[PDB]
């Protein structure tokens, strides 16, 4: 799984009174995403936060063929979920069924519109830079800004997202977007955004260079990812580096300071933003804390 704590800053038990939730107050439904051993299922959960009100949630759980190895992975996600705590632009934990005699289940915010990529890619027809339902440039700046913030909070809690992409970002009601980690519920052996490298399969289009050549994950080799994330947005859900075969070659030109062109809906400011994020030197490219403001700036400038 992908959202983990920053190793740049290592080196507390589970609070059941605050988190544990009755498997008999939880009603399972359709799968939203299946991966290999994991799956996110849509659920209805009674009085999980408002006494006596039902509530549509998303429950993370194992599926068939998982081993205790997975189960421990899922015990981990809950743990860091509890760590990071509530922010609005990230997915939040609602509660957990960690009782014996039952499947481990982590319950998290449901997002009615799913991941951003597939959402924008569907909105290509209904867009305009400046009529209800339609996407505008105001929205696009806004989403970007929300993720920066989300990424910032995600930093403040000493975490890193080792797979930051528009496909791991969800849209819910009222134009809120939340950073998430599909974790086990994403199969990388079946998603082409993930390239085989040995038996490791990596989101290479998103991965910053230092991460690729060496394997240095940092809040900053994330900004790069976020630069790429910005592209996906102002292309309305287009996959990065079109046509370009991702190979020993690709990686080369990348550190020759070679970047993608501009996406179809980008503004000039946005594109240059994307270009900072894609600095060779991981230090030169801004902090998410700094992107939060520029985008805040840009969002005011778009009326
Ligand atoms: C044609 C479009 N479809 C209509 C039937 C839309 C389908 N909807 C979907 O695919 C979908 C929806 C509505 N939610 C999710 C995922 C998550 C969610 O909600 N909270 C999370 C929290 C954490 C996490 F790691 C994933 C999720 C999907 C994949």
């Amino acid at each position: 799984l992908s959202i983990v704590m920053d190793p740049d800053e290592l080196p507390l038990p589970y609070d059941a009174s605050k988190w544990e939730f009755p498997r008999d107050r939880l009603k399972l439904g359709k799968p939203l995403g299946r991966g290999a051993f994991g799956q996110v299922i849509e659920a209805d959960a009674f009085g999980i936060d408002k006494t006596a009100t039902c509530r549509t949630v998303a429950v993370k759980m194992l599926k068939e063929g998982a081993t205790h190895s997975e189960h421990r992975a899922l015990m981990s996600e809950l743990k860091i979920l509890i760590h990071i705590g509530h922010h609005l632009n990230v997915v939040n934990l609602l509660g957990a069924c960690t009782k014996p005699g039952g499947p481990l289940m982590v319950i998290v915010e449901f997002c009615k519109f799913g991941n951003l990529s597939t959402y924008l890619r569907s909105k290509r027809n209904e867009f305009v830079p400046y009529y209800k339902d339609f996407l505008t440039l105001e929205h696009l700046i806004c989403y970007s800004f929300q993720v920066a913030k989300g990424m910032e909070f995600l930093a403040s809690r000493k975490c890193i997202h080792r797979d930051l992409a528009a496909r791991n970002i969800l849209l819910s009601e009222k134009n809120v977007v939340k950073i998430c980690d599909f974790g086990l519920a994403r199969d990388i052996y079946k998603d082409p955004d993930y390239v085989r490298k040995g038996d490791a399969r990596l989101p290479l289009k998103w991965m910053a260079p230092e991460t690729i050549f060496d394997r240095v994950y940092t809040i900053q080799s994330d900004v790069w990812s976020f630069g790429v994330l910005l592209w996906e947005i102002f292309s309305l859900g287009a996959s990065p580096y079109p046509g370009v075969k991702i190979d020993e070659e690709f990686c080369r030109r990348l550190k020759e300071g070679t970047r993608m062109r501009a996406p179809d809906y980008t503004t000039p400011e946005m594109y240059q933003t994307m270009l900072d994020c894609w600095h060779g030197e991981p230090s030169q490219r801004p902090t998410f804390s700094e992107l939060v403001e520029h985008l805040g700036n840009l969002l005011q400038a778009n009326a």
